[PDB]
RNA sequence: UUUUUUU
């Protein structure tokens, strides 16, 4: 219970967890462990974590925090063995793979067993496991089955500056649930908190600190600024490669045809250095989260070898997204190119839209971004703007996302967790109470609440699904429009990224391949044959990588969408949600799916503004926008239903399917009843409609 | 005229 017992039992020849001897690597790798900074507080932690229920820990990147302090808690309870888990919450998904391995073999136990890790398609634990590493994301969900947590003994809530939704709802309830629960212990982790603000947040909580860093970080900053930052970060990756001692380069962008753009150029510039001035080896890895796991853990691959003993030394080259901004430890990394962008969701209030900018990083990501390096040997970080524009023009800590997202989903989550009162539901930042209210009145609309705010049968059933409330009711009253199987695909294929491919070399040829699969009447429609001509491909025994490369269609996307479409099943058929089809050849086929469709996409709903205009008009709300360029719908209705909102440098709708405004009021008649409708084009339209609908009834 | 993440 104290540290010098525990580091006794960790210094004995056999394994405490697994009855078995300890391996050499084992005490290698205790021997390095030892020499961390969290280590010479480990004692001051253990009276603080008896002493407290909940408890702020801060200390450097690199310092121990993630990989030691789960196990110090581990062998706190090591004398009495409950049955009860430890969590470890990682904002990324990376993380808590790589993560959760590297302590699997600090415990010389397997992965998967004592220690595991839980993500969205992967559950790699067992009934052994007694530390847990998962995305907050995952155990949000798991509480939304289980209010108490009872699963858990202690809680850990990492990098939580970050303040993602899952993470700021997590605290709401962990900090609720620490009054109700005195057997629950809560430690929050950061190298970059604002540690007043999360003590004041838990009731005061204990602060404790480790001062000390393991290897430094040199900073350089470029003199004067770069409107380029591609081609800089292309250009300072070169130079390293071509000048520096050896060292692997981590490079971050915004996005992945940014980042694909990059490994492309870098590959180029490398092969002909490579052929005509002797230059060293370099493999580029890729590194975005639309990656299949099996791809992001190649980042982790070894360097190559020099071409010739002597030789210009090889090395690797991680290209990617802010997704290795935290938490990860890449070994070899001597290099971080830090160009200061990243892609952030902004919400605007007026508009209902939310949306997708490119924005200069946060100090906070900056100096986390930088911690990736001098964590095995001392690093380098590339800045690629100027030290003058990082202490003035650079935001201290990044808008938590709550402040910057829709919210329909959120509060749902909140009533199905059990939220009496949202108004004074303690969030550690509330967001603004005209996003709220809207919120309220949009699941108002969907009947997933009472007009008290309740929640109703519906709603609960639509919280199950790992999908937006619309897209969720959709998927729920699709029997009544006898398709819920194609639906089912349907609402699979828009959780994932466009599965259609269009290189700038081949887009006349690429547009070609997809017209073969183009539906005169909608976008979804598109969707669900080019899913069936590739299950179709499938079933028939043929390989789909290529298959999908000469019809221009996402392998990745395709393949990602089925394993939505697995678990999306799994819970259908849990809540006896009916699975029915109509005959591809029945007349009402096409008819049927446009129709459920509408079932939980009522209100986002586009009117074309006159008769020979391509501008359409949103109801409600009366926006102007546009049909975005890549729609399979040659004429369009002058109704439509899209799914999504886009803002390039003009206003679009996207993915849109031809309705018939009579479908509106038969679906819909609580939102549209047309008292409610004011002076406008589309309520005058809709009061014909209507009224032709009431002739129709002799 | 790309999905930054996560379920
Ligand atoms: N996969 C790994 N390979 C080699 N060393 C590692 C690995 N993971 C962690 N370490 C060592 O342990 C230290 C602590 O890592 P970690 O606990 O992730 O730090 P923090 O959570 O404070 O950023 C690292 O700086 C590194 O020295
Ligand atoms: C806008 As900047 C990251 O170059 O200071
Ligand atoms: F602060 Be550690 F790098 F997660
Ligand atoms: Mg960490």
């Amino acid at each position: 219970t104290t540290a010098k017992q525990a580091e006794a039992v960790e210094d004995s020849d056999i394994n405490p967890w697994t009855g078995q001897r300890h391996s050499e690597r084992y005490f290698k790798i205790l021997k390095a462990r030892r020499k961390l900074p969290v280590n010479k507080q480990r004692q001051e932690f253990l009276d603080l974590y008896h002493n407290n229920q909940i408890l702020v820990f801060v200390g450097e990147t690199g310092s121990g925090k993630t990989t030691q302090i789960p196990q110090y808690v581990l062998y706190d309870e090591l004398p009495h063995q409950t049955g009860k888990l430890i969590a470890c919450t990682q904002p990324r998904r990376v993380a808590a793979m790589s993560v959760a391995q590297r302590v699997a073999d600090e415990l010389d136990v397997k992965l998967g067993e004592e220690v595991g890790y839980s993500i969205r398609f992967e559950n790699k634990t067992s009934s052994k496991t007694l530390l847990k590493y998962m995305t907050d994301g995952q155990l949000l969900r798991e509480a939304m089955h289980d209010r108490d947590m009872s699963r858990y003994s202690c809680i850990i809530l990492d990098e939580a500056h970050e303040r993602t939704l899952a993470t700021d709802i997590l605290m709401a309830l962990l900090k609720q649930l620490s009054e109700r629960r005195k057997d629950l212990k809560i430690i929050v982790m950061s190298a970059t908190l604002d540690a007043q603000k999360f003590q004041s947040y838990f009731f005061n909580a204990p602060l404790l600190a480790v001062p000390g860093r393991t290897h430094p970080v040199e900073i350089f900053y470029t003199p004067e600024a770069e409107r380029d930052y591609v081609e800089a970060a292309i250009r300072t990756v070169l130079q390293i490669h071509a000048c520096e001692p050896e060292g692997d380069i981590l490079l971050f962008l915004t996005g992945e045809e940014e980042i694909e753009d990059a490994c492309r150029r870098i590959s180029l510039e490398v092969d002909e250095m490579i052929r005509e001035s002797d230059a060293g080896p370099m493999s580029v890895y890729p590194l975005y989260g639309t990656l299949p796991p099996h791809q992001q853990q190649r980042i982790f691959e070894k360097a190559p070898q020099p071409f010739r003993p002597g030789g210009r030394p090889g090395r690797k080259c991680i290209v990617a997204t802010n997704i290795a901004e935290t938490s990860l430890t890449i070994d070899g990394i001597v290099y971080v190119v830090d160009p200061g962008f990243s892609k952030q969701k902004i919400y605007n209030p007026r508009t209902r839209v939310e949306s997708l900018l490119v924005s200069p990083i946060s100090k906070a990501s900056a100096q986390q971004r930088a911690g990736r390096a001098g964590r095995t040997r001392p690093g380098k970080c590339f800045r690629l703007y100027t030290e003058e524009a990082f202490k003035k023009e650079l935001i201290e800590q990044t808008y938590p996302e709550i402040l910057r997202s829709n919210l329909s989903n959120t509060v749902l989550e909140l009533k199905k967790l059990g939220v009496e009162d949202l108004v004074h539901f303690d969030l550690m930042d509330p967001p603004a109470p005209e996003t709220m209210m809207r919120a309220l009145e949009e699941l108002n609309y969907l009947a997933c609440l009472d007009d008290d705010g309740e929640l109703t049968p519906l709603g609960n059933l639509a919280s199950e699904f790992p999908l937006d409330p619309a897209l969720a009711v959709m998927l729920i009253s699709s029997p009544e429009f006898y398709c819920s199987n194609e639906i089912l695909s349907i609402t699979s294929l828009l959780s994932v990224p466009q599965i259609w491919v269009r290189p700038a070399n081949a887009r006349k040829r690429a547009d070609e391949m997809k017209a073969q699969f183009a539906h005169p009447d909608g976008d979804h429609l598109t969707l669900l044959n080019a899913y069936h001509a590739y299950k179709g491909a499938e079933a028939r025994g043929e390989d789909m990588k290529k298959w999908c490369h000469e019809h221009f269609l996402s392998y990745r996307h395709l393949s990602s969408a089925d394993n939505v479409r697995a678990q999306l099943k799994k819970i259908m058929e849990t809540h006896g949600i009916e699975l029915v089809s109509t005959p591809f050849h029945d007349k009402n086929y096409y008819t049927n799916i446009r129709r459920a469709l509408l079932a939980g996409f009522f209100m986002q709903v586009a009117m074309r503004e006159s008769s020979n205009s391509k501008v359409y008009k949103t109801v409600k709300d009366e926006q102007l926008v546009l049909i975005h360029p890549s729609t399979t719908v040659t004429t369009p209705y002058e109704w439509v239903v899209y799914n999504e909102f886009v803002l390039t440098t003009k206003q679009y709708v996207r993915t849109v399917t031809n309705i018939r405004p009579e479908w509106l009021l038969e679906i819909a008649p609580v939102y549209y009843d047309l008292s409610t409708f004011q002076k406008g084009e589309i309520k005058n339209a809709l009061t014909r409609v209507a009224e032709k609908i009431r002739r129709q009834q002799a």
